[PDB]
DNA sequence: CTGACCTCATCATTTTCTTAAAAACTGACACTTACAATGTGGTCAGTT
DNA sequence: ACTGACCACATTGTAAGTGTCAGTTTTTAAGAAAATGATGAGGTCAG
């Protein structure tokens, strides 16, 4: 249009030179009748000019002019969750159910911690199902469990020391390396953590995962649990971080209660997880904090905002307010205990060079291969079946162990292809 | 002593019986249990219970079994040892003037059961739809001249700020504007950075004071400055970029705020548009003009710093669902964004026309010194009182105001001076709003 | 030989799953009205 | 005499609206049917 052309048709001259500075614009009320313009859009060209200041105007009329991957059939990690089953049409008629225009007002920001119905919901759905003690205000949510970590971290400072057993989940690794602070390994053996050399150390937070060890699934005995329970109540400035990794999904013995059960006088904090259960890619966490630190962050991080969707908060308090989880999580119970029932059998029959080392419960396996080939071989020769496979030693920092255990998950491949896949792997593998 | 009327089976109140016995201290060390047959026999329970509790009790660590013989307790216990009817901010949003149904409808299309493979998350950068509509987006709409893989995505301004933070080092020296928004200063107060503060003039920020100083990265709004509106000139923009081309380890970040509602004079262009030096970064927004809390926002980076933070944090994962940011790609890419942004602009400037005009009849104790692009103006109450007592005066009628006392580390003018928003107020109660504030202060 | 590891059988109560018709829904083309955009023309107060 | 800003009314065309319709979708009380806690009677193998 002419009322930005002439803008930039004059434009043109100030930032080039045609005029110096303090010289007068070609006229007013006179340009307008030479260009045959009419006098309006010399006003329009004018103020945006100096809107942006390529010309500055005297009080009175005066012009002062100025200077994942491509090629995959297949994948396994424990990672992937199984996704077919997920019920959609039981989401969208409690979406389409929470944000009608009637409902305003929850489009705008406000319970910086979350909203009080989700806390409230999570806190007696915890303490009705794993047997954790807590309180409404008690329990802090945030999207990833890496945003409360760092929460964490910020919250105790640069001046601590933390441990983290060798075979795990590569997060507090790769968190601290950016950190000033330092980590310290522990090995496990098959009935928990090596209790007895922390008791014999003086670390000050350590990072285990009571309910289920990723990835051979040990499970922490009473002794121990006690042992670490007193190693925490001698001093008064040692904290444990008790991690809720895969619980709610043991198939024969119903589930084991939590770590947090056991506290008495306040030295565990239950850190959870949301998202390996309902979206892998929904981003919802969740953590409890013991009353004393749980008082302090809440005086200290006032001014943080939510970090997760109210929208997400709303429709999933409304999801499982009815109690809809329930029925989900059987489903999937159920299903990955097909699954698992049907690949051990298949694979049982390779017993003498594949030693299945674990526990049912879980998402997963890890298998030992006995084979004289190398695992960069394997790993080589799965990518290049098409079918990729992460191996463990990625995993464990220490030494290569000298039998190749190579990790295999099930939630990605379809029930009616996991007889195709594990075939496909082995004949790669050149059984 | 057994109910058998609970609804919890036998397989648990017979592990709650042998617990309670075990850690109350009846069962020793190394003691021999009745096996299986024996002790079915003795309660007239069936094998398979018996065997199940057993087998759990020896899952959980009570009780190890060896092979063939009986059970074996592992177990010695040492036990332990008023009412806001208006609100006021310059950051609420419209609730009602939102299509919703326009909303759910690409809702409904994004998430079906076909559509499975995208619940499993994945390429932390953001999928390259949603980047390279946003790329388009700010290059036809701001002018900034940038490839789509350069942008990222992240949840809000802090999230970004702090990886940029851990990105850049602990050992630089931060530039902030006047007193003012209230963020730089509140991330930094957690870090071992320091901040440096400074005073703006009516025009913008005394590049002056920044070039005679050696502070290494300086925060401040190119389009519109938080809370007074002003705009800074071409000369002076031109010498901030100077100032941070004269050295080579200072970085100038742009932050507009709300640059595209601009009612008269279009747009005007970003500071990136400039740059040609790769010396600026941009910071945006979705949420003062979309939803204010869906919390999205992005934030662009040049070709060096770039490879720094792919080489950096490769290993974390978005902290924006793929659900939200690929129903708001379909959004965009359809060009409702337009339109939506065009009908507030409208909805905004009658707010304002509205407002400016009712309070036009009180100017002889009332003055407004912002202009008119932007969401909210700043007044002064010429009134011999402080702020404090009319802000409390505010709250006993119901209808709470928010002062500069809190933007400002300084006194700035006795007279109190005091920022309104308009975000949240409907139309028809504008005037009653304004007529119930000005009877609880001295009008 | 009594002692203890184990695998099927088939019984039961109470939760999950499937099919139809009857309900409310919302996309597609259509058209009737607006309405704030630029734009021209002709004013205005008050300087100097 | 040189130039502040405030009306008129003209135009194009995007946004705003009600209309009946063809059309995918949602709700319901059945129906049926999977799964588990439970009783039974066995399989081998040691010492």
């Amino acid at each position: 249009p002419l009322y930005e052309q002439l803008y930039a048709h004059i434009k043109t001259e100030i930032t080039e030179g045609r005029i110096g500075y303090g010289t007068k614009l070609p006229s007013k009320r006179k340009l307008a009748d030479s260009l045959k313009l009419s006098q309006n859009t010399v006003e329009a060209a004018y103020e945006q000019l100096v809107a942006e200041g390529y010309v500055e105007v005297i009080p009175r009329k005066g012009f002062y002019v100025q200077a994942k991957q491509d090629t995959i059939r297949y994948n396994f990690h424990p990672t992937h969750i199984d996704t077919t089953s997920f019920p959609f049409e039981q989401w969208r008629k409690y979406f389409k159910q929470t944000m009608c225009k009637e409902n305003h007002r929850l489009l705008l920001n406000g319970d910086h911690q979350g909203e009080a119905s989700f806390r409230r919901e999570i806190a007696y759905y915890l303490h009705h199902s794993r047997g954790v003690n807590c309180t409404p205000e008690q329990v802090v949510v945030g999207a990833g469990v890496e945003t409360l970590l760092q929460q964490l971290f910020l919250l105790l400072g640069e001046s601590k020391v933390y441990g983290i057993e060798d075979p795990g989940y590569q997060l507090m690794r790769k968190l601290l390396s950016h950190y000033p602070n330092d980590y310290v390994p522990f090995q496990v053996d098959e009935e928990g953590i090596d209790v007895d050399s922390i008791v014999r150390t003086a670390v000050d937070v350590v990072y285990t995962t009571p309910s289920r060890h990723f990835p051979y699934g040990s499970v922490l005995s009473i002794n121990r649990r006690k042992q670490l329970l007193h190693w925490a109540e001698a001093h008064e400035n040692r904290y444990i971080i008790e991690d809720d990794y895969d619980s709610e999904f043991r198939y024969t013995g119903k589930t084991i209660p939590s770590l947090q059960s056991m506290d008495v006088h306040n030295k565990v904090i239950y850190l959870g997880a949301f998202s390996k259960s309902l979206i892998p890619s929904v981003r919802i966490s969740y953590m409890v904090l013991p009353a004393p630190l749980a008082h302090l962050y809440k005086n200290k991080f006032s001014y943080y905002h939510s970090t997760v969707s109210r929208i997400d908060q709303q429709v999933l308090t409304a999801f499982m307010k009815q109690g809809d989880f329930e029925k989900h999580l059987n489903r999937m119970r159920k299903i990955y205990r097909r699954k698992l029932e049907k690949v051990l059998s298949l694979l049982k029959r390779y017993e003498d060079k594949l030693l299945i080392i674990g526990e049912r419960s879980g998402l997963h396996i890890v298998l030992v291969v006995k084979n004289g080939m190398d695992e960069q071989t394997l790993v080589e020769k799965a990518l290049a079946a098409k079918a990729k496979v992460y191996p463990l030693s990625a995993y464990s920092l220490e030494r290569a162990i000298h039998p190749p255990q190579i990790v295999l998950g099930f939630g990605s491949i379809p029930e009616d292809e996991l007889e195709e896949a594990i075939a496909t792997v082995l004949n790669a593998w050149g059984f």
